[PDB]
Formats: C-alpha cells, sequence, structure tokens
C-alpha cells in the first residue's frame, strides 16, 4: 500500500525567511504546488545515482544528500518521512540561508551552495577514509604480517568503494556540461521577463560548473593513486612470505642432513658396545682410535649430505 | 505431436462469480473467445522470463506463478494440463473473487489483486532463504570448520539465484512504467465507451505500479546485502585457515631441533658406554662430568637451533 | 582447382516415386535446374551453422544431417563427392517416401518429416551421451578416486557440446518462427495457382513449427540441468580431497610428537647404561626406580607435546 | 624526415615480358603513374592486415607477402626501399610469367597466380608447424617429464599464432566474397570497351574466389583441432603428476610408521641394557624373553601406525 | 572558487622574434584574443587524452609536454600557474625560434617543429625505459633468484606503461589523418586571400602526418615485442623453481629411507648389548658374525627402500 508517502519538507521564499519549518506534506500536494511529473520525482527518488534535471520552471537536484527543487523565488529541500535533519544538512541551510539573504540571480547562488556543500562533504570524507590507510601503511613499514595484509585488503575495499562514488558524481557534473540546450535553459530570472538566452549565450554556467568539475577530478586521481599504492605494497609482501617459506624448508633439510649425520656415529659406538669380544681391550689406543673413527665417519656424512644439499638446488 | 494441448482453465465473470471450474480448454477454442494471437500466447508460455502485455482488448500477465488473461468483464487464470492448484494459487483466487465482490474498475482490481499475491510470494521466500544462513552464521561464531564453510557457500548460491529471480521481476516491472503509450491503453471500461485518455492522462496506473516496484526493490537490496556479507566472512575463514597450517609448519620445525638436541647426547653417552678402557674407572667425579657434559651440550645445541630459527624467519 | 564438386544427389518427384537414386551432379546443373544462386548453396555448404531459408520458388534447409532443397513438385537430397548413405539419412528417405505416398500439401509433408527425423536423432544422441554420466555417477557415491574426476570432466565435455548444439538448433528454429513474410512465402502450392496469403494468413506453419520447437527447448533445459549436477559434484569432491590432506598432515605431526618422546627415555637410559661408577648397584630398587623415571619423563612429554598440539590449532 | 621512402618495384607489361627489372621508383612517381591516392597506398603498406581493394581502374592486394597492383595491362610488385628478393617471390613471378605467356582475361589470371601462391605458402607454413608437436607427442607417449610439457606449450603458442594468422586471411576473402559491387567492378578488360556487368551478373569471380576460400577453411579447422589435442594432453599430464605427488606423501608417512616402530624396540633394548640388577641374570630363558618381547611390541606399534593410517584416509 | 586560473603564457608573432616573454593571462583575456571557446579549452586542459583540432582560424595542439595554439601570424604556447619551464619547452621554442626566422606556411612549419619535439621525446623516453631491462635480463642468465623476477615485474610495469602512452598518441594522430574535412580546414594562409582548397586537394598535410606516425608506430611494435620477451623470460623462470621444489621434495625422501637403514642396524647391535646370556661369549666368530649380519641386514633395508622409491613414481 502507501500509495502516499508524506515526504518531510523545508521551505524557503525569495526574501531568504524561512517560510516555513519541517513539516510533513504529502506527494499530491508537492506535485500540484510545484507543477512537476511523477517522473522526474520517481528519478529524484532513487537514492543510487546522482541527477541534475532542468525543466521549464524548475531545476531539480538529487545529490548525495541533498534532494533539492530550485525556482525563480523559491527554495524546498525534501526527504523521506521520519527522517531527522543531520549536520550537513543544517549546515547547508544555513550556508544557503546567508547567501540567499545578501551579481547573481537567484538560482544560481542556489546552485553554487548545493555545489560549495557537495564538494566540502567529498574532501571531508576523502580525508576521514585515506588517514587510517596511511597508519597502517607506516606500521607495517618494520615487520610484516597476515593480520596487517588483512586490515589493509579492507580499508582497500573502502577506498574503491569511495572511488566509485566520487567517479559517479563527476561523471554527473560532466554530462550535465556537456549539454548545450540545457544550460540556455537554466536561466529562470531572464524568462519570467520572456527573454531567451538562445543556444549560444551561456557564459557564467559554464564556468561556475567547470569550477567544481575541476575540484572533483583532483578527488577522483587522488583515490586510484591510492588504490596503486596498496595494490604494490600488497604484492611485495606476498613475494616476502613466499621467500620466507622457501628458507624455512630448506632449514628442514639441513636438520635432516644433520640427524643422518649424528644417527651414523651412533650406530658405530653401538658396534662397539655389545658384550663380546672386541680383540683390542685392555688396550691404550682402542678408546682413542674408536672415538676418532666415529667422529670422522660423523662428519663425512655431514659433509657428503651437504655437498649434494648445494649440487641438487644450483638450478 | 502434440498440435493442441488442452490447457487447464479457471474463469470469473464481471459479477465475480466463478462461472467455470477448473476444465479443459484447447488452445484453438481460446484464441477464438479471447482474439488473442499466436506470438503473445507463445510468448506467455515461456516460464523463464516474467511479462506484462498488453493488447486493445486484453492484459496479459506471465509472473512467477500466474498465467492470468484480465479483460473489461472476465478473467481468466490457465496453467498446462495435469498440473494441480497449489496453495497460492487457491490464495489469489479467493482474493481475487473478495475484492471483485465488493472507485476503481475491474481491471485495476484485478491487477492489484495479482501484484499483491506477487509481493507476497516474494516476501515469504526471501525469508525463507534467508533464516539458514542466519543460523548457520550464528553457528560459526564459535569454532571454524570446513564443512560450515561449505554450507554458508552452498546457502550463498541459493541466495543469489533469489537475488537474480527478484531482480528479473523488478525490472519486468519498470519497463512496463517506463513506457507511456501502454499506461494509456491499459483503460478498458473507457475503451468500451468509446473514451480515449491520451498519452498526457494516466495517474492511477503509475501510482499503483510505483507502490509495488518499491517493494521489490526493498528486497533486490536487502539480497545483495546478504549476499554482500557472505563473502566478507568467506574470506575472514580462508585467512584463519592460512595462519594455522602456517603455526603447524612452524611447531614441526621446532620439534625437528629438539629431536636434533637429543640425538646429540644419546651420540655423547653411547661413546662412554663402550667396552674399552675409559681410564677414569672407578672414579667418583667421573659419572656427574660426563652427565653435565652431555647434558650442557644438548642443551647448547638446542639454544643454537632455536636461535637460528628465529633468525631465519625475522624478514 | 576444383571448380565443379560433382555433388552426390537423390530425388523424388511429385508421387513419391523415386525418380532418380544415388548419382553425381556437377553444381552448374543443380543451379541450373532449380534456379538458385551461388551464395545460398554456399551457406547451405557450410556444415557448422543449420539453416532454413526460403526463396520464392524453393525451401533451403540444412540442419545436422539433411541437406534438403524441397520444391512445390520435387524433392532433393544431396551430399558432397564420395560420401556413402548412412542410416538415418535411409530412414529419413523411408519415411519421406511413406509419407508423400499417402488435409496438408507437398511441402508441409516434406518439412514434418525433416523436423521429425532432427527431432528423433537429437533425442537419441542426448540419451546415448546421458547414460555413462549416470553410470559414472553412481560409481562415485561409494568411493572418492580421482581418475573418476578426470573421467567426470571428460565427460561434462562432451555433455557441454552436445548443449550447444542443440541449443544452436533451437536458435535456428526459434529465428525461422520470428519472421513473419518467411512463413507467408512459404506457402509454394498456393503461389502455383496465383494466391497470395497475406501478412496476416499463416496457421499452419507457426503450430508446425512450435510442435517441434518446444521438443528442442525440453532437451536444451535437461542438458544445463546435467551440467550443474556434475559442477555440484566436483566441487563436493575437491572438497573432501583437501579435508584429507589436512587430516593426513596432522597425523604425521603426532607421530613426530611420539617419537621425541620415546627418544627422551632412550636417552635417559643410554645416561644409565655407562661403565663408570653409579653408587646404586647392588641394590634392589634401582632398576624399578630407574624404568619408573624414565617412563614417568616419556609419558610428561608426550603430554606437554599433545597439549601444545591441541593449542596451536584452536583457531 | 624520409618524404619519399624510395620503394622496390618491378613490372611486367600485357605481353608477359618483364618490361621493367627491380628497381628504385618514388612514391610520387608511382602515384602519378598509376592514378592512385594516398590513403589506399597508406593503407597496403600496413604489415598486420590483408587487404584485397578495388578501384575504377586498379585491384590492389596486400597478402602475406605479396604487395601487388593489377591493371588491365600491367603488373607491378613492390616492396619497401632495401629489401632483397626471396624464393617464394621469384616463384610467383616465374608463374605469373607462365601464365600470362600461355578463356580467362589478364586479371584474373594475376588473381588466379596470387592466390595459388598464398595458398601453397600457407600449406607449407602449416605442415612445417605441425610436423615437431607430432614428434613431441610421439615422444611423450613414454615417460611423463616437465620439460616436454614446457617444449609442448611452446609449439602451441606457435600453433595458435598460425591459427590466427590462416583465420585472418580467410575473413579477409571472405569479405571480398560478401560484396557484391566490387564483382561488378573487379571486371577491368570489359570496362575498357565501356561494357558493364551489372549488378547481377559475376559468375566467373564468385567460383573462384569460393575454390580457394574452401582451402582457407580446411586449414583453420585442422589447427583448431590440434589445439584442442595439445590442451587434453596437458591436462592428463597435470593430472598425473598431482596423483605422483600423493603417493609420495603416502610413502613418507608409512616411513614414519617404521621408524617409530623401531625406535620403540631399540628403547626396551636399552632398558634392559644398563648397569644394574636385571634378578634374571643366568638365566636361559631371559634372553630370549627379552627379544621375543622387544620384537612383539615393535610388530604391535607397526600394525597399530598402519591400521590408524589405513582409517584416517577412508574418506 | 578560482573562477579565472591565470595561465602561464609565452607569445612568438609572424616574424619569429619573442614579443612576449612568460607572464601571466586570464582566462578571459585569452578567450577574447584569440576568439576561442570555452569547451576547446576544457577539452585542451585535460592531461590524460592528447588532441589536435582544426578550427576556422586556429590549430589547438594539447601533446604529450605541449599546450600551443598555432594562428595564421601568431603561435602560443601555454601552461598552469606556478609551473616552471622545462629543457624540453626551451629547446622546442628554440627549434621553433630557428625554423620560423629561415616553400613551407607558418602553421605547418610549426606543426613540424611540435611533432619532430613529440616524436624525439618519445624515442628518448623509449630507450630510457629499455635499458635497465636489457641490464636485468642479462643479469638473469647466470642465476635464478626471486628478487630478480621481481625486478623484473616492475620494470615490465613500466614498459606496459609506456606502450600505451605511445599506442594513445599514435591513435590521436591516426584519428587526425582519417579525417578529410579536417585536412582542408588546415589551411589558414589560403583561408586569409579567401581561396579554398575544396575536399579533394591536400597533399603535403597528408605526406607531413604519415611520416611521422611511421616512427610511432616502429616504437609501438619494439615496446609489444619487449613486453612478449619478459613475459617469456617468467614463465620459463617459473617452471625452473618448480622443478628445482620437486627435487628437493626427492632429496628428502631419500634422507628418510638412509634414516630408516642406519636405524634397523642399531636396533640390531642394541638386542647384542644386553647385560644376559648370549650363549656366543669367549668365542672368536661371534663379533664379526653379528657385524656382518647387521650390515647385512641395514643394506637390504637400504636396497628395498630404495626399490621402492624408483618403483613408486614411475608413473
Ligand atoms: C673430516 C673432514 C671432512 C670434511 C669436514 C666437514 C665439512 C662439513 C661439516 C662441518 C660439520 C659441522 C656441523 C655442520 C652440519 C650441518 C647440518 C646441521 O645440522 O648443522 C646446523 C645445525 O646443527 C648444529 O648446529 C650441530 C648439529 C650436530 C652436528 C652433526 C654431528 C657433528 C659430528 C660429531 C661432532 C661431535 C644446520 O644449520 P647450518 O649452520 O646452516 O649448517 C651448515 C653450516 N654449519
Ligand atoms: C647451557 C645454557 C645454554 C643456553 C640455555 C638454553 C636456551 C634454549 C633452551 C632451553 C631448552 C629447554 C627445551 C626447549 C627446546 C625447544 C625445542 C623443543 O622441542 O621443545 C618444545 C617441546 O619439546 C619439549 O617440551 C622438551 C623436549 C626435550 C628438550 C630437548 C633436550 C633437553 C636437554 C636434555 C634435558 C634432560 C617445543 O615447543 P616450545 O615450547 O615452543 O620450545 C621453545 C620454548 N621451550
Ligand atoms: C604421568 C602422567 C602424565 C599425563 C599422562 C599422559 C597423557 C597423554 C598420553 C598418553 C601416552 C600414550 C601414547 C600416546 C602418544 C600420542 C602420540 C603417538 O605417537 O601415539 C599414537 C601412535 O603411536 C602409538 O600408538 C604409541 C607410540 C609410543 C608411545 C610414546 C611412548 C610411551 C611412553 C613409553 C611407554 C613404554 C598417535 O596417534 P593417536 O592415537 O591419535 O595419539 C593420541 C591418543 N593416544
Ligand atoms: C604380533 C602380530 C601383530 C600384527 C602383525 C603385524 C601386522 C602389520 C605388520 C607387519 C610388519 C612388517 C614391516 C611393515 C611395516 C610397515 C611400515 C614400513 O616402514 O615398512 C615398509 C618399508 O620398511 C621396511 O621395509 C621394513 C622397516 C622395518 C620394519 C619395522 C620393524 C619390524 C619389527 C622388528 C623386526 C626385526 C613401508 O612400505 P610398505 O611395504 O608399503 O609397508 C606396508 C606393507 N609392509
Ligand atoms: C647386501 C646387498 C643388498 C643390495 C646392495 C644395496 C643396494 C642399495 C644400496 C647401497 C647402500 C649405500 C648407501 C645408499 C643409501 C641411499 C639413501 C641415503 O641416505 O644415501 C644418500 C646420502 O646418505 C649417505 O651418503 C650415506 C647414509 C648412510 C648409508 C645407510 C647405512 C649403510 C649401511 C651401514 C654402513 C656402515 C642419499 O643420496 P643418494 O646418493 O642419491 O643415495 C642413492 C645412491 N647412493
Ligand atoms: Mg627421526
Ligand atoms: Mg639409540
Ligand atoms: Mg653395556
Amino acid at each position: 500500500a502507501a500509495l502516499d508517502p508524506r515526504l518531510r519538507c523545508t521551505e524557503v521564499d525569495g526574501n531568504g525567511n524561512v517560510i516555513m519549518v519541517d513539516g510533513e506534506l504529502k506527494k499530491s500536494e508537492l506535485i500540484a504546488k510545484y507543477g512537476l511529473l511523477p517522473r522526474d520525482l520517481r528519478k529524484i527518488d532513487s537514492s543510487n545515482l546522482p541527477h541534475i534535471l532542468v525543466r521549464p520552471s524548475a531545476i531539480l537536484i538529487n545529490l548525495l544528500h541533498l534532494k533539492v527543487l530550485i525556482k525563480h523565488d523559491r527554495v524546498l529541500l525534501f526527504d523521506v518521512y521520519g527522517s531527522t535533519s543531520s549536520y550537513p544538512q543544517s549546515a547547508f541551510m544555513y550556508d544557503l540561508q546567508g547567501k540567499l539573504q545578501q551579481s547573481l540571480p537567484y538560482e544560481f547562488r542556489a546552485l553554487e551552495a548545493v555545489l560549495m556543500s557537495v564538494t566540502a562533504e567529498l574532501e571531508a570524507d576523502f580525508e576521514a577514509v585515506r588517514d587510517p590507510v596511511i597508519r597502517i601503511l607506516s606500521e607495517l613499514e618494520d615487520d610484516i604480517d597476515r593480520e596487517k595484509l588483512r586490515i589493509l585488503l579492507v580499508l582497500s575495499k573502502r577506498v574503491s568503494t569511495f572511488e566509485q562514488k566520487a567517479k559517479l558524481v563527476r561523471d554527473a557534473i560532466e554530462e550535465l556540461l556537456e549539454a548545450d540546450d540545457d544550460l540556455a535553459a537554466m536561466y529562470l530570472t531572464e524568462k519570467t521577463h520572456d527573454l531567451y538566452r538562445g543556444e549560444d549565450d551561456h557564459t557564467e554556467v559554464e564556468l561556475l560548473l567547470e569550477s567544481y568539475h575541476k575540484l572533483c577530478d583532483e578527488v577522483v586521481q587522488e583515490a586510484s593513486n591510492l588504490v596503486s599504492s596498496i595494490r604494490n605494497t600488497e604484492e611485495i609482501i606476498r613475494a616476502i612470505l613466499d621467500a620466507n617459506r622457501n628458507s624455512l624448508m630448506l632449514l628442514d633439510l639441513k636438520f635432516s642432513i644433520g640427524t643422518l649425520g649424528l644417527a651414523m656415529g651412533t650406530f658405530l659406538a653401538g658396534l662397539y658396545g655389545m658384550n663380546l669380544e672386541n680383540f683390542i681391550e685392555e688396550t691404550n689406543w682402542g678408546f682413542g682410535a674408536i672415538t676418532g673413527l666415529s667422529t670422522l665417519l660423523s662428519l663425512v656424512v655431514c659433509w657428503y649430505g651437504l655437498a649434494k644439499l648445494r649440487k641438487v638446488q644450483r638450478v
């Protein structure tokens, strides 16, 4: 059900005064008042794709956290029913009030305020995302551990998500900039006085949009650079781990060779430890002779094992 | 062969009474009665893609479990020969009878009933799919086992399948909503009275379709979130298993070092266990001296092995 | 070279009698007799893509094993030079003779015979492919072996190939069905009598083609289901093998712990086996005391090793 | 720099005599003499894509090793400056001279010679590529070795490269065949006499091009079959290697069990080898009793280890 | 903010004298002076895609390191605010001054200078990239090490990046060459005198652009060849490492067999080392008999182990 969702709205009139505070307005009343279309509101209500639409009496903006309807006399900010106003929305409202209470027309000032708020939020989000990755990379320079690699991958996923979001916002602004008739139709005050700019006269809007398109492009480039650096660090860590595993295997082989070398001498001592006739008992040289022979044979076995271990891994 | 498949049909007249109960009607008789086309029925008979088609005297619906033909006076629900009516179909029939026996026209009420049944079935299927995954993830928080990972992957496949099905249904409704002439052609009662709405007057149908498009979109988003969480859990489990394997290898190396350390002292005891002249027999200090020397050499070998094991894996 | 390939041909006249038996006809003579075009024959001669083409005096069919030219009076089946007639071709010829010697026109009966032969061959090939996979899956339920997995993959490749072939045949029939003017141009007997059906009158051909399109679709669906089941079985087998490898590694570690535990007691016995003064000789309690001490120390070492092995793999 | 590259050229007049031998001609002189365009010569000079272009007074061919300009009276073969004539180019020149010195027009004979040379070179290259792979596969049937697998992969890369080259040549001929106005414009002798063939009269060119398109298609199919066979052999070899590794691991485990079984009996003998009171000295049955007990315990330990090894890997 | 960025500019007049040295000019002043459009300057200011644009009174070039505006009387080189002139830019300025102070028009000479500078920079960058890879590949011919493989991959990434950059530059020149009306519009001096070349008269520009397109294509081909060689070397190194690992495993197995072979003889010596009645004491043959028996049994165990090791890995 729920045919009418009773959206939450706030409005500002021509002089910048708060003509209406946070209230509940139906969709039908909003459509009747602003003369909109259901398709435009349905496009706005999607919270995945930003949109900047122009209509012969309105400008519709659905950016990251702003749902704004700008007319030549009124500005409306709306949201879903039951939602509470956040700090960025209050800051945007205060900035819009300050700019409107103070040459540029009304709609251009509103658009400037919206773009300034969006760029500030983008920069703050980028810094908040970027700082822990720098801290982790600083900590990883001393020792290499698998948990740190897992944390690095977890942070890299968030960096990629933010890069995608910033790229989407920049592409929306670029697609608005590429159109020519929309920039001509963005003049509302001259439209009220029956003046048409034409398709060859749009100077202020192009500069105003470019001045923030550049700011978005810088953030996108920086995010891409951070992603590349993270990937390189991960590759280096993996190579180091593989080398460590190979060294451990070689050490185990050397320990096995040593064990065999001791076992041979233990066997020889056991042979002369029997309860039989050795024929060299009660002689002074027997003990030293057998000890030297056993030690020499153990050393020879160890040397042969080490030599063949060196010869095998020569390739 | 089988030129005529003799489809099973049920019909409801204008007053909502059951004018005909479950029966067998040929394809040719159905085409002659309803004035359809073979291509539309062939498109409907496919059980892989949902379809909402409009014709100048009919509305054709092939959703998840409904094959419905809506006219301005009659409603027909049909299925393949030999099939038995299920509980959702009986519930839909009862709901349609209750809504029609009771302002909105006939076809809009039928469409509302169909959409309500489809959304209810989608929500029930989503809950039934979602519950075992939550139970498995709750059980996996204590211990990690490979069989639980296999069960998690098996359930994730079903979640992905349901997400694809819900996405297909939502895309069908969205594609119907985007068209403009179809919404104008959806008025049948006014068409009987020779009244044409035009391409600029369609208000009721747009709201009615949006009110269920939103409900489908919510389910699609929730399924995507569940899939992402499952993937993250699988990655964490794999990392834990790799760390466990490395720890086991290190323990094996330490055991080898201990074995060598004991073997050296065993060799020394075997050297002094021979049946020869030791020159220190019948002396009080010999036993303690040899015992201390063997223990000291074993400890030295163990310490050197542990030190080199620590030094190797420093990188 | 080889400008003229001298294709092998067989022909049947209007009354169904064999007017000509297996013979050698040049390409130029065939083109002059049937009034064809080089492009159509070049399209037919490709043995990778099936084709159903319609021309104002002919129907051209290049299916799996049939190269058929159907006219309003004659039917020709042709093949490459030097080829021998197989059993399916002879069966198709006998069936066509029986159907033509016996309301439906000539070309529709020929098309029915061709489609029946193709569907029968498809079903026979599917059964022959499907049976060994079922046998292998039945044998694999008792024990898991790598050779059986290799055989399963080898059979799965053939199942995928047959699925692709059946999908290609079904897509050809569907693409023929979607066209509208071709179905109007498929009437040759009425074309001889200067009667044109038009673009709104084609009933018999649509039903006739749908009745075999459904039969192809069923086989495609069954092949896809078999492929999915094979993939699931392969995944289960791989998981079982990995678990077996981990269990073997754990058993090896336990054997190493046991070896160390015995080695410690062997060292202690070797210490008291020396030819020196033990100070407890000729006493009754010495043997039992040393035996108990060595056994106790071996058990303590084994218990400590097992406890640390349990503690390491807790994660 | 190098505005004019001074291409190397050879020419043949209408009677087939060598009117000019290998010489250096500028690009501007060639363009002025033949009335060409810079774009066509730039397309020809690329050595990666074959091209068959038709112009109202010329035919331009850039195949594998031929850069040929055919007119109704002259034939020119050109190449880069400083290059030397190879054996295939000399053979093509001799064949062209023999065919022209001898019904078919001039340009069709030149095209026939070019296509014959290209097909002969393709077949020779295919045989030269194919032979070593067959030799390696014959040698690999006795024993499996990693170096042979590396050689097989190295040869498979070359087979894939040749398959791609042959596919490119066949696609060029097919794209020339599909065009209709080009085949009409390929008649130059009739164009000199002011006779136009039209878009419905082209018989000789189609057969002439098809007779070599088939020859290219055969080679492409054979190369694809060889690639598939190589891939299957590689998969079989990898499976065999994995089975060998598993068998080696099992053998190592059995050796460890045997070592433990001997160690237990060595410990028991060491216990009775001490210099204490055994209480069974100077008795006849003691030696046999202890020997039998130690052997029995060693056999019991070995049997238990083998039984648990069998029980672990049952899954 | 920053509506006007105050770009850094340098200018050269018709006679080639430096009419203005490095200065700061606003975007609005540049647009008013040169009669440009905001879209063209926005396209130029992107530093990722090279561009060669033609306008009825200007030529706009944004290559690797040059931002050049060429008119029929003036040449301007510009860059961002705060940047310092580099050595390639100074060399390009000196070369342009030397060429202009000295038949070809003004704009063609400027374009020749720009293309010469770009090709020289491309060749220098290619040589600087190529040399360390050759040095590393020369050093790797003696011994194989993982660090050298890591360095090889690191250098291969840079080679791929340079190949992509050169491919982008070559594609820009090719796309400029393919256009026909742009080459006609590239004549500015004739445009001042009201002479139009037409779409069929452009000879000088085509040759001038081709003479550098070839130079770019050569560098792209050489970079691709280097990348392929690097990949082949990496594959060979990986195969060698795998063979080394297998050889190490076989050596470990042989060491285990030797350890067991010695352990058996040690057990037999321990059996005859006990303090019981051997019944062969005070006999001459006992010592030699037991020594020979123990050595023979150890050799038999070693031989059996080696034989079964050979038999296992036969497949
Ligand atoms: C007659 C001349 C013939 C040629 C001379 C011999 C040339 C090669 C040998 C030197 C023998 C010294 C011991 C080196 C054995 C190497 C294997 C081994 O296990 O030794 C150590 C650890 O064990 C250890 O730290 C010591 C383990 C016990 C050593 C084996 C028994 C030594 C013989 C009996 C000594 C009482 C393994 O680590 P590495 O330091 O890398 O060994 C290689 C360099 N020592
Ligand atoms: C003269 C001063 C020289 C420096 C002092 C030595 C410094 C380093 C050594 C301490 C020796 C104590 C035993 C530690 C050996 C480590 C290898 C080992 O196998 O021990 C244990 C298990 O075996 C065990 O639990 C015990 C196995 C038997 C121990 C080897 C023989 C000990 C010598 C003979 C004792 C009668 C392996 O697990 P971990 O607890 O992690 O070992 C490291 C910490 N102990
Ligand atoms: C004083 C109280 C201290 C705490 C009590 C000890 C608590 C823990 C120990 C029980 C010791 C019994 C032997 C278990 C050793 C485990 C390692 C081992 O190699 O034993 C077997 C195979 O070897 C075998 O089947 C036997 C190998 C030889 C056993 C080692 C020497 C035993 C001591 C000398 C006995 C004459 C390994 O397989 P598992 O059955 O899984 O072993 C774990 C359960 N037994
Ligand atoms: C009282 C009745 C209790 C049940 C009877 C025992 C049933 C199971 C045992 C038979 C024992 C014979 C030796 C088989 C041990 C298996 C492990 C082993 O290392 O033996 C061989 C190689 O070593 C070898 O070739 C020989 C290595 C030395 C053998 C271990 C010591 C034998 C005891 C002392 C003999 C003087 C391993 O390879 P396999 O042939 O596959 O072993 C399994 C079949 N023999
Ligand atoms: C009665 C006739 C029966 C048939 C004759 C026997 C046929 C097969 C055997 C020859 C035995 C000689 C020793 C070869 C054992 C092979 C395993 C081994 O560990 O030896 C070496 C290293 O250890 C070594 O370098 C030596 C390790 C100690 C050798 C084991 C004990 C030898 C017996 C006691 C000798 C006093 C392993 O490396 P490889 O050279 O590749 O061994 C294979 C070729 N020797
Ligand atoms: Mg050991
Ligand atoms: Mg011992
Ligand atoms: Mg003794």
